[PDB]
């Protein structure tokens, strides 16, 4: 915590991608002010935050953040005017006009179904949420929603953002974007809410593909890491998601078997032979995969997308409370992502200066960097 002013210093000074963060929030130039209009938010010692700032290029920001040295900073929307002189502008006018499609995920939002780790805490028993969470996400955005450039960054201490980027999707409403939201999300309800997922008979491809993705890592997450199906403490939560006419026959199984993977297996033959609608002899896995869904599935902190003006954290900022870096998640190796091997601000600060230019590509912060170009040179050929 002390030391964060002078760590930060020398980042800002030597290890902060200038030239890369430009090119991706000036968009090439090719629309007039849209990098002079933009928001932006430091936030500096003591919890104190400014809004409402901006800059008029490349040069501009690196003064200035060389001169706040902010331990946050907060990208928002590109407004009609520039954000630091809305106080000149009559009232009304100032308004917010485009800003990325930006998703949040929080690990504290499985909370209910996470045995190893609560509150802001992870580990690699739990992280794979996170790697489902992407690659449910990304698929649905790229091929059914057809948004090809999309920036996946750790947040540096529990979840993911994605930024996609589109110009089409920078233009969207907030209608259009919570609509999105609505078609993305399954799992819902609070904490008051037992079962939070509910299917219908006819299932939309949406689902059918998200399922067969969580299948992939059902086994080794859900039943062999979590153990849900360890004890009776652990397997009456999934027995308070299905009917209760079939308890007592899950109950037994249970108990004459011995692990989890046994007892996934009874859950899903007594399932699948149990009869919903009474009108028709139709039965099916429903209640299987209600429950890995909501054991699962993305939870999308759902205000976070709607709002067009929505203030998040910037990729390649730092996270006060971790000294961790915002990094980018290459998805050419979305399994392979360890948040644990995510450099902190201290940790690059001391390779840049340990003996055996004077860059990040001397650091362990390079890779990173290079993420974050092959999502620049592919917005740059989309506009070419
Ligand atoms: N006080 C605040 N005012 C305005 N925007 C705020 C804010 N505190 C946070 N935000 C914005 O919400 C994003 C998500 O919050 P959070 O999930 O707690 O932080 P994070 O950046 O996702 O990092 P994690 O702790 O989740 O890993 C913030 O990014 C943004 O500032
Ligand atoms: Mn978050
Ligand atoms: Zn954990």
């Amino acid at each position: 915590p002390t030391e964060l002013p002078e760590l930060l210093k020398l980042y800002y000074r030597r290890l902060f991608p200038y030239s890369q963060y430009y090119r991706w929030l000036n968009y090439g130039g090719v629309i007039k002010n849209y990098f002079q209009h933009r928001e932006f938010s430091f936030t500096l010692k003591d919890d104190i935050y400014i809004r409402y700032q901006s800059f008029n290029n490349q040069s501009d920001l690196e003064k200035e953040m060389q001169k706040m040295n902010p331990y946050k900073i907060d990208i928002g929307a590109v407004y009609s005017h520039r954000p630091n002189q809305h106080n000149t502008v009559k009232l009304g006018a100032f308004q917010a006009q485009e800003k990325e499609l930006v998703f949040d995920i929080d690990m504290t939002d499985y909370d209910d179904v996470r045995r190893c780790c609560s509150s802001a805490d992870i580990c690699p028993k739990c992280w794979t949420l996170m790697t489902m969470a992407i690659r449910i996400i990304d698929r649905a955005l790229k091929e059914d929603f057809g948004f090809k450039h999309r920036l996946w960054v750790y947040s540096g201490r529990r979840g993911v953002h994605c930024w996609v980027c589109d110009e089409s999707v920078r233009k969207l409403s907030s209608a259009v974007r919570s609509g999105i939201v609505e078609y993305l999300s399954l799992v819902k309800g609070g904490q008051d809410v037992k079962k939070k997922v509910h299917l219908s008979e006819k299932i939309h491809p949406f689902i059918r593909k998200s399922i067969n993705i969580i299948k992939k890592y059902f086994e080794e997450y859900a039943l062999v890491n979590q153990d849900i199906l360890e004890n009776k403490e652990s397997w009456d939560k999934i027995l308070a998601l299905v009917p209760e006419t079939i308890h007592d026959e899950l109950q037994q199984s249970f108990q004459k078997s011995h692990n989890s993977l046994q007892r996934w297996e009874h859950l899903k033959k007594v399932a699948s032979r149990y009869q919903n609608n009474i009108k028709n002899d139709k039965y099916g896995p429903w209640l299987e995969w209600e429950i890995m869904l909501q054991y699962c599935f993305p939870r999308l902190d759902i205000n976070v997308s709607k709002g067009i003006n929505h203030l998040l954290k910037s990729p390649f900022s730092v996270h006060p409370k971790t000294g961790r870096i915002s990094v980018p998640i290459d998805l050419q190796k979305v399994d392979q992502f360890d948040p644990f091997t995510v450099p902190t601000i201290s940790f690059i600060c001391r390779e840049l200066d340990a003996i055996s230019t004077r860059d990040y590509k001397k650091t362990s912060l390079a890779p990173y960097v290079k993420v974050f170009e092959h999502f620049l040179e592919n917005l740059d050929k989309s506009r070419k």
